[PDB]
C-alpha cells in the first residue's frame, strides 16, 4: 500500500519586486524553473504523521499544516504517515517546503476520491505558500501578485546549471523585510526583462532579494564571489542561500565545497 512521490525543487530565473502590500506580503514578478532535483516522499495508510529526515518538527511543517486544513475543509480524516527525505535544504530559495506541499496534497485530495476541486486545492496550498501553486503546474511559469498567479511559458534555456548550496539557512522574512523603496521597479522594467530571459538571454536575470540576502548572510556572498572566481556568471535563487550558475562543476569547485559544507547539484535542462 505504501507508495513513493517524488517533490521537484524549483530557481528563480530572475525576480523583481514591485512594492508592498497592506497585508504584509509584497508584490513581485519572477521566472518559476522546475529542476530535476527531488525530495523522496513515502505515504502509507497509518495515524497522520509528517516526518523527515532533518528534525523538522511536525506542527512547523507546511505539509502537516496542510494537511490539518483539508481535514478542517472537508471533514474527513486523514489516515497517512508522511516521510519525506529531505535532498533540497531549508531556506535554500528553491521551495522545497512548498513543492511537498503540494505533490503530498495533490496526492493525497486524489486518493481520498477528490472533494476538492483544482482550484480549491490551489486556493488552499496557496494560502499556506506563495510558492505552493508553482508545483501544481511545473515546467516553466511567470509567477505575478505574490507569486501565485501563474501564466505557463515556454523558455528558450537548457543545457548544464550549477547549485551550488552554503549551510546557512535564508530566512525569507528577514530578507524581504530589509526591502527599501530604492529596491523596487515598475512592472514594465521586470516584464521586459522576463521576456528576454524566456528567450535565452540568461545574462538578463537579476535578484534583489539576492543582493540583500548576500549582505546579511556574508556566506552567500562567498559562494557568488567563488563562482566568478570559477569563470562564470553567479545568480540567486528566491531570497538565497542557494547560488547557480550555467556550466559544470569543477574538481576545484567540488573540493572547496566538500571543505567548506557547501552542496553541489549537477542538473541538466
Ligand atoms: N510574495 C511574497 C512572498 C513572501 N514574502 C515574505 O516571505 C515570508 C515567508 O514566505 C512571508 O511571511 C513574507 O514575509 C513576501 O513578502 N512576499
Ligand atoms: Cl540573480
Amino acid at each position: 500500500h505504501m507508495i513513493k512521490v517524488l517533490s521537484p525543487a524549483k530557481i528563480n530565473l530572475g525576480l523583481w519586486v514591485l512594492g508592498r502590500l497592506p497585508s504584509g506580503y509584497h508584490e513581485i514578478l519572477t521566472l518559476y524553473q522546475e529542476i530535476p532535483f527531488y525530495d523522496e516522499i513515502y505515504i502509507r495508510e497509518g495515524v497522520l504523521r509528517v516526518e523527515t529526515n532533518i528534525g523538522i518538527p511536525q506542527e512547523e511543517n507546511l505539509v502537516y499544516k496542510g494537511l490539518r486544513e483539508f481535514e478542517r475543509i472537508t471533514g474527513i480524516e486523514i489516515n497517512y504517515s508522511i516521510f519525506i527525505q529531505k535532498n533540497i535544504p531549508p531556506g535554500a530559495g528553491l521551495g522545497g517546503g512548498s513543492s511537498n506541499l503540494a505533490v503530498v496534497l495533490k496526492k493525497v485530495n486524489e486518493l481520498l476520491g477528490s472533494p476538492l476541486s483544482e482550484e480549491e486545492l490551489r486556493e488552499l496550498v496557496g494560502s499556506i505558500s506563495a510558492d505552493a501553486p508553482f508545483f501544481l503546474l511545473g515546467k516553466s511559469a511567470i509567477g505575478r501578485g505574490k507569486g501565485e498567479v501563474l501564466e505557463p511559458v515556454e523558455t528558450e534555456i537548457s543545457g548544464k546549471i550549477t547549485l551550488v548550496i552554503p549551510q546557512v539557512s535564508s530566512s525569507t522574512g528577514r530578507v524581504y523585510s530589509s526591502l527599501r523603496e530604492e529596491h523596487f521597479v515598475t512592472p514594465e522594467y521586470a516584464e521586459e526583462k522576463i521576456q528576454r530571459i524566456i528567450s535565452g538571454e540568461v545574462e538578463e536575470i537579476e535578484n534583489v532579494l539576492g543582493d540583500i540576502a548576500r549582505e546579511l548572510y556574508p556566506e552567500i556572498n562567498e559562494v557568488y564571489r567563488f563562482v566568478e572566481y570559477l569563470g562564470f556568471k553567479p545568480f540567486v535563487s528566491g531570497s538565497g542561500s542557494t547560488v547557480y550558475f550555467f556550466g559544470g562543476a569543477s574538481e576545484e569547485l567540488k573540493k572547496a565545497a566538500k571543505m567548506r559544507g557547501w552542496k553541489v547539484v549537477e542538473l541538466e535542462l
